[PDB]
């Protein structure tokens, strides 16, 4: 069976859980990172020398990095409908998946850490506001794309890209910051509420 290693509160772990649910895959989860399951221990480092979650074990195949994992599940377990094989259509998905991980995620760091984690390290209000402003700029791009599709982040149908992007929007909506009104974003998150796995793993009250 499929082993998912990582606390269910992590946004990267939730990318994997949501993807599994969408593909109808059975899995077992262990909450690494973790009340009393810290990742910096030998047995976990043997699986992922980064000591980060998520990590999956599919039989003897071990894989880390959340966006690589969701791509793998969709590619191996009947996921054409979710992650199409046509190079152009796949590229419209990849763009948002990859940008979510290299730019969006990065933009929110300080604000999120300060205002949701309440991390003692992040209490500087200048870096807090700076992160917020940068995050808002990235969210404007999202609003722009969704204004264009009027549907999903990559185009007219639900796709793998929506998983990292909706999880990201959820973080935005659940973080105690000032936010512009972004109406296409609102319609998108409303439209997604019909998906069972979105309700369970994304819009579930966890930032």
């Amino acid at each position: 069976m499929l082993q998912i290693l990582g606390k269910p509160t992590s946004i990267n772990v939730r990318k994997v859980l949501w993807t599994c649910a969408e593909l109808g895959l059975a899995f077992e989860r262990e909450d690494w990172g973790a009340g009393f399951r810290p990742t910096n221990v030998p047995e976990f480092l043997a699986l992922n020398p980064n000591a980060m979650v998520p990590v999956i074990r599919d039989g003897d195949f071990v894989l880390w990095e959340s966006n690589s994992i969701i791509r793998y599940l969709a590619g191996r377990y009947g996921g054409e409908w979710l992650y199409p094989a046509d190079a152009r259509e796949r590229a419209r998905c990849d763009q948002w998946i990859d940008w979510q991980a290299s730019e969006l995620n990065r933009s929110w760091s300080y604000a999120f850490l300060a205002l949701v984690r309440q991390s003692p390290a992040h209490r500087d209000a200048q870096q807090i506001e700076a992160s917020r402003a940068n995050w808002a700029k990235h969210m404007a791009i999202v609003e722009g794309q969704l204004q264009r599709t009027g549907a999903f982040i990559a185009g007219d149908a639900f796709s793998l890209a929506d998983i990292p992007i909706a999880l990201s929007i959820n973080r935005w909506l659940e973080t105690p910051i000032a936010r512009d009104d972004l109406p296409a974003v609102d319609a998108y998150m409303t439209r997604l509420a019909s998906r069972d796995a979105y309700r369970e793993y994304c819009r579930n009250g966890t930032p």
